[PDB]
């Protein structure tokens, strides 16, 4: 009987190895993360995108959490360090219940069902567009190129130059239209990014396109408030449906719940506050009515995110979610590891 | 400033410790302890009163938590087993919370609202009783009697034959108008309780007193729902508390709603029931808009505590509750041990 | 030069410990220290006083600042543990710059300047009180009370009947016209200060006591913002003279200047807040020319002390900081430790 | 969390290592570094650049460090020395605070205003040359020449053989157009620098760029009081400044402020003297309102730096203060370290 949770233990170590290494990347004011070869050529990245492919990751667990993030990837090109950090709290709070005593059957369903609800909540919750000079554009553009506002710029002066209804092609990625070069200017004539030196012109290519990705997921499916703040706005119903749950399956929507909060938990972290005084904070003004109460990152004030222009694409947040579910349900699963040929 | 924490974490041990060796006789279905003597002499015993009187204790940290539950007792004369076990818990989710971070002040300073309150709502859910004829005191009566009905039935007598506002006196206790002797029947005359042998009288006098200060209690402050259902009624609004209040205070209320939950949760486990599950399906149960809903003791299922006839008095809890909330206030706030002349 | 050094440190060390053993109680929301015998007894206690009285001192340099500290209570009857606090800093905080490489005998006459200029301002900055009927009376005697108005108010009416001459004659101590009696009422007739039990005697006397001599040392040298803002106060002025100082000496001036602080850092430690930012805070309005600003202890906000009514009398922190810096020279002038004949 | 501080400490050695194989080579009297490979070569050098360069470097952060100072030789030609003592100083200083318990990320703010705010006083402070007559040129050629006059005279000449409006063309660099060759005298046609023999020339070329880029950079920028004085001139401002910084994030201006001692420090340490009284005696001179005092390097009396000859280019000390902040932003922003593919 401890074998079998000794070996659903393991696959949580190498899964929180992975959520841990990235979740100092988090946010505005994100940490960046050192990579080292034998050889000792050495990266600096902030990004989880590029931190995950260039990441040794042998145990076998790990393997499938970078390959589910990088198909959330794959379908609209950003929020992986998102869906990582959230995979990671729900398996370790899945396992922390486990070690209480519930049965790991029962937490798998109480994370469906309450993943379920999150995502119904989170798509409830976010609210249309209006327009592309709206400039809730702008703001989401920011926030997507590391607050350089030259590239956010032109990524919406190209979504102009679009359109609205060319933007609404599935089959359209704009991503795939954006181009840097070096010693040029910015211009778009295809989005064509400047670069000084040809060794920048990598992550200026990567941040152009997830400029891109944030600007076409705000036209296809809105926004949110970001920062979290949407993550604990949807927290708080997970456990009121918790409560309305029989059984023990309820300390798995409880798991949801607590999961909920370690993006903006970590949001807090990385700014460098204490997360648990200023949740506290964060918590004491939502008696309002009102679930879009988010924490600036520099004075770690409580205020509104709509004017702090703190803002989330929609769709990036519900896949990440999904994602995160799906490949914390698939890794609570397994309870036995054997050998083959 | 570890040693502030190691220092508070020895004091907490010596209070979980007393705890433990009394949370086991809760309930109607409670185990009993097995004392040991030098000499080898034995001591099996249910009672709170009589363990706690006659543990050895060493611990500086421990004398205290005894001590106030022996004053609780020279108030009324029971309710010292939930005042140990619910200072036990409070200081164990207390400590719980400074591991996480929380200085040890603000959880203290959350701690006295957070039992405050509980008390509050505590007080205005009980329900007084009409007249002595109410079968609510048959039930004080018989759980008081460790549910034997023979001293169930005089006890009530007796109280009906002193009368209502004789026994409204503060300065009357019927507990010591009770007397048992060895060869002789149960009648009043002076309570006389009738015994087999000489070595029964000990145990026959002292369930006699417990039932006489339920009695007595039950008149004087109404009846509570008892069996722990009362507790979570009053946990549910702390955590309402809780989400009420700023900052880093918040962090002890949650210990005051965490710790009211063990009172039902050691009954549950004391029952022979898994207490995770049956407190699941407590709260599924509880939407009704009626707060006093419990778990039976012998079918496991729940069902509302009035029908079932399991009450607890009312000052025999507001009492137990105010002792543990400061005995665990005061325990708390030691961070130094050093030593004497 | 190493043996002469590690003399000092050795000294250090004692005189760490015992600061270190009573930094806890300080400010309102101070905490108590458990008091053991090698018998078992305990002794729970805030009051510095009784735990420099009670708890034991072995290294010889220690009995030295326990033997100025009540001197200093001999002088006026508080603020004992005001002055242990900034013996110790200054002690600490003259080692730390010995280890940096600065003379002894440098630090020893810096420390000297900058305790007289640091007197100076604090008597500079005190306030005298008019008559006996303002508040801040009212305020002197709760914070002397542990925020329990029932003495409070029998004192400062006691305050009132004698007479402003006859408080002024440098003969009467109201420190004798106090008594606590068990059973009894609050009345003046000789202060009969009530008491619920034999053992609540011993603590109430010495309450009655501390409020006494709180409200006479106010009417002598009026009051002073408590809460440790008048030291934050004059500490920049210290820092000015320091940047006026010229060659080695000065670093003991910062010495003087930053050992000021301590107070302030241990009644937030104390509160439960972070000693860190709870700095970072208080010097915003500090630049509009008021220095009355401190730290109200409950919800960490940054208000003045006038308002907030934490106010502590002039000669009781004037001849505190007097003594501090009488022992922190004395004990630094230590070099050498021999064995007598 | 001690692992991210384990991976940060790791990385700040790294940068002390290197950092502290270079200050010794600061000011007029600078020692000089011996290196050595397996084969036994030697090589002595006074000569900061040269020493980054031969030096065998093996951590990333050093790896960092090293090409943010050759850009900075890139830029202007000269000024690696201070930019490499600087960075170290200030990482060295930062992570001094994260001992404390202060968060990196708000050190790391911290350090970039307090950065922003010493570039512009040192800006501000920067008095315009007025012509090639004025004799600062001659101060600060022989100050760029290891204190040797022969080289100051031919670079001074073939400078205002140029003209005035010739040398503020940023495509146009003088340092390219000095060739050295053995055997030959001093004279420019190209200025020609004369030499005994052919081993000889390696290090005239050398000293013989570093005074062209001194003037180079002269012109262009004005001229700022070298020798340390500058940084003690705008330490004091950014010290007002932090005094003016709200919340935790002071104290990574404090660090800022500190760190700019270090190039002082260091001159007047590798002089021979103690630099902790000599940074006493330094601050009387600085309270008359003008901040051009320093110390010479001689005679330990503080003396005006414009009449003493210490003179520094003003462009090659902003641009080295700049690049010593954006690495020690970079190394200070580093949290964890893995492994690659």
């Amino acid at each position: 009987a401890d074998e079998r949770f000794q070996a659903l233990l393991t696959n949580v170590n190498a899964v929180r190895a992975i959520a841990d290494a990235v979740e100092g990347t988090l946010g505005p004011k994100g940490l960046d993360v050192m990579l080292v070869d034998k050889f000792g050529e050495v990266t600096i990245t902030n990004d989880g995108v590029t931190i995950l492919d260039q990441m040794d990751v042998q145990h076998p667990a790990a393997r499938m959490l970078i390959q589910v993030a990088r198909a959330q990837e794959e379908e609209v090109g950003d929020g992986t360090t998102t869906a990582t950090v959230l995979a990671g709290a729900l398996v370790s709070e899945g396992v922390n219940q486990v070690e209480q005593g519930v049965p790991v059957s029962r937490v798998i369903e109480g994370l469906r069902r309450g993943v379920e609800r999150a995502l119904e909540l989170l798509r409830k919750q976010a609210l249309p567009v209006e327009g592309l000079d709206d400039p809730r554009l702008r703001a989401v553009a920011r926030i997507a190129a590391r607050e350089r506002e030259d590239i956010a710029d032109l990524v919406v002066e190209a979504a102009r130059h679009i359109g609205e209804d060319k933007l609404q092609d599935p089959n359209f990625k704009l991503a795939d239209t954006v181009t840097a070069r070096e010693g040029a200017e910015n211009q778009v004539i295809t989005v064509l990014v400047g670069a000084a030196t040809e060794e920048v012109v990598g992550e200026r290519e990567r941040v152009a396109k997830d400029a891109a990705s944030a600007v076409q997921a705000a036209i296809r499916g809105g926004v949110v408030p970001g920062g979290g703040a949407a993550e604990l706005a949807v927290a708080r119903e997970v456990e009121k449906l918790a409560e309305e749950v029989k059984g023990m399956e309820r300390y798995g929507v409880e798991a949801v719940a607590e999961a909920l909060k370690k993006p903006l938990r970590q949001i807090v972290a990385n700014a460098g506050f204490n997360p648990l005084e200023k949740l506290g904070d964060l918590r004491a003004a939502h008696r309002t009515g009102n679930d879009s109460l988010g924490i600036d990152c520099d004075t770690g004030e409580v205020v509104d995110m709509w004017e702090a222009g703190v803002i989330d694409p929609a769709p990036v947040k519900l896949h990440a979610l999904k994602a995160a579910g799906e490949v914390a349900a698939a890794i609570l699963r397994i309870n036995t590891i054997i050998k083959m040929k």
